[PDB]
């Protein structure tokens, strides 16, 4: 691929030259050696969560009590190991000969965590036996150690789908990069009130931005927008994961 | 291009390969070979359809005496005729001496058709001569033989454009990959009621996503947001085409 | 990279071929080098500029004394200055060395002028020292001079970021394009009424949507979706930079 020329940065004013942790190095490393295998689409779509959200809000009783802090990150993550349970090709790799997928049994999702060092993504094993609360402290525990450089290699493998959650500092939807060797990574953004049309009259509902990104080569356009779909009917009523 | 690493998948739980069809491996090839030739941008607008809408409905008599079902896919299919007419950019390619775009005097237009061996892309020809009820009827004809497996090279070739429709299944809107050596390709996600500002009050109107995807070496930024621009101001009132 | 198939286009059809500017062909070249060095992510968020808008209005006076006419771009302008200043990743380049990163104390600032040769994208130095109107007047001389074929070299260099303003023709958002060396690039497009919670009903308040792609080895997802909420806000209360 062409190289971009060096600039003389100096000729048009100050600069000052700061260096990359190795953290970075490797993180870009492998997003450019992702950007360039995977051919990336983003399927956007929006979910109601208004009455999740005010489940998340009445369980707060409980899981203070737990010692938790239930956000949206466990909900986000049952809802995920379900749905990589019913539409398998999300929950694969491409196989290295190119001419096969190689379909993972387990549901093991990574998710992202950005740390002064650089970007971290601690995986949780076997999401889909997991509650709510379990998920929930597991998430926080990672993180901190995430935080704290104290999270070790092991905790960072084998992953077969990530989350991207920039929720918390805002927002309306990105594009996020498919983390190859997985096929696909949700990226969820800021919820805001909005009007609804409920057949006669618009009503206010609290909706959360979904940004779907895929590798184009397995999965194709209509896979994605049923699975975007199944996931806000997922995140409307959390019930139908006991069905 | 540096290759992704193999990994054990198989480590971290029960994996099972599945292979792929080679359409399959037609199609993975296919997206590569454009993702890594052509740089990519997609440009979204949403389009006023509530009058369209109403047409399309109060034609159903006609459309079933006719023996079709006038689906938005001849609608969108004529105005992007007559755009591709009025734009003739976007109706080129680009000469392989990089320095020259050939200008096809022709209107022909695939439209992306998703069956269970693959992604198929049937190609209508000269979409400029054909009326909405000729394009719908051939649209549905080339769609079946997609499906059967029954649709011979022939029918998959010599196309300007694309329009990818994933309407039918839901999503907010996608950036679709440029089938090249065309120059742009249309995604059309599913309407919504939504308010819209009439200078005093919000009024419901029924608005049809559009996510135009191009390829930024022959067009620039504003030829493509003057495109979707023209292109919801004719859906918004399709008796323009008459003038 | 494997080449795209040559295609005879005329056997579908009548072709014509037209040649490329200089212009295009550099255009060309240069995208093609950034999509394949540089891991893009677009952002996306609205700003309400209600209010921005309003003052605009009311300093039409002034600036038509002033001689320039006050539009959005000096207010982008300023705005992006002072947080390319709070926030220096964004106003920095990633050093040859790929170990490090070149951080500018200096905050010139590109933007995108579609001419009919091509795409040209004038550089205003020092943005961070000059005021609305001396941006207003400059904007446009520089623009002027680049539809006019008399822009010289000098003025399309060392730049820090890039706007990249379809405001004027329309659309909802689109992903630009990495100006590599540069780490980001902000696309704007139309600005809409829309109806925005304000805790008990929904106001209309004037929205202008954000796009802003960055190179995600030197900036992270956090990184990002903080940089347009600050603009965002800004944009929101511009008398915050007084701050
Ligand atoms: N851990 C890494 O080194 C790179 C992670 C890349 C994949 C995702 S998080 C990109 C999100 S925009
Ligand atoms: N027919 C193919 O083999 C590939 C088609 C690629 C172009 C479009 S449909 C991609 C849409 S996201
Ligand atoms: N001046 C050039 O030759 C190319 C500019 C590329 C960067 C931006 S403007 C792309 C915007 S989509």
């Amino acid at each position: 691929i062409p190289p971009i020329p060096p600039v003389d940065f100096a000729k048009y004013g100050e600069i000052e030259e700061v260096p990359m942790t190795r953290l970075m190095q490797i993180g870009a490393t492998n997003l450019h050696r992702s950007w360039l295998n995977v051919p990336h689409v983003t399927q956007f779509e929006s979910a109601d969560i208004t009455e999740l959200e005010a489940f998340r809000v009445a369980q707060k009783a409980v899981a203070k009590k737990a010692g938790v802090k239930l956000t949206v990150l466990p909900l986000l993550l049952k809802a995920c190991a379900y749905l990589l349970k019913e539409l398998p090709d999300f929950n694969s790799s491409l196989a290295p000969s190119g001419q096969a997928l190689i379909r993972k049994k387990y549901v093991h999702i990574g998710f992202a965590v950005d740390t002064p060092d650089g970007l971290l993504v601690p995986v949780i094993r076997n999401v889909d036996q997991k509650s709510l609360l379990q998920l929930a402290a597991e998430a926080a525990e990672l993180a901190e150690k995430a935080r704290s450089k104290k999270l070790g290699a092991d905790a960072m493998q084998g992953a077969c789908f990530t989350i991207s959650s920039l929720g918390h500092i805002g927002g309306t939807a990105f594009t996020p990069i498919v983390n190859a060797p997985e096929v696909a990574i949700l990226g969820v953004s800021k919820a805001s009130m909005q009007p609804v049309w409920d057949g006669k009259a618009f009503q206010p509902r609290l909706m959360l931005p979904l940004s779907l990104s895929y590798d184009h080569r397995v999965i194709n356009g209509a896979a994605a927008a049923r699975f975007t779909k199944r996931l806000g009917d997922l995140l409307a009523d959390i019930r139908a994961i006991l069905l």
